[PDB]
């Protein structure tokens, strides 16, 4: 939203390795900020629906040769890229649709990889904080309408309402 990847040449979204902070730094004056350049713009969110406050997200996260340097854990090689990872978690719903392995023992199982260690899930998912295009997942469903393969951030992915 105007803080990701549609902004102008110069100040660029940043993150800073040490600690939960954002900024865009100039790349001209070399001076940092807050995040949020305002150098056109201010106001442009909301929707038109039930509008939630907040709904408990979690997700799959399949991963491929496509995003920036592949590392998972329990296979450091992924070579299958985004052509054929369509016969992976197309067959894995029918694994979780029956709820006889659950998600809860196949996220311990699998997962992805950071997401990987809070039994397989993340927290809840607030304003997004996310993939734009991704959060509007968990808030595009009912509690529990568990969404298949999704072509956004960096491949294909699930998301699930988890409350």
């Amino acid at each position: 939203m105007a803080d990701e990847e549609k902004l102008p040449p110069g100040w660029e979204k940043r993150m800073s390795r040490s600690s939960g902070r954002v900024y865009y730094f100039n790349h001209i004056t070399n001076a940092s900020q807050w995040e949020r350049p305002s150098g056109n713009s201010s106001s442009g969110g909301k929707n038109g629906q039930g509008e939630p406050a907040r709904v408990r997200c979690s997700h799959l996260l399949v991963k491929h040769s496509q995003s920036r340097r592949p590392s998972s854990w329990r296979q450091e090689k992924i070579t299958r890229t985004k052509e054929e990872a369509l016969e992976l978690i197309n067959g894995y719903i029918q694994k979780i649709k029956s709820g006889e392995e659950d998600f809860e023992s196949l996220a311990s199982q699998f997962s992805d990889c950071s997401s990987a260690k809070a039994r397989g899930d993340l927290g809840a998912f607030s304003r997004g904080q996310m993939q734009k295009p991704f959060e509007d997942a968990s808030f595009a469903l009912r509690t529990g309408e568990m969404s298949g393969p999704v072509f956004t951030d960096s491949g294909i992915h699930i998301i699930l309402r988890t409350e």
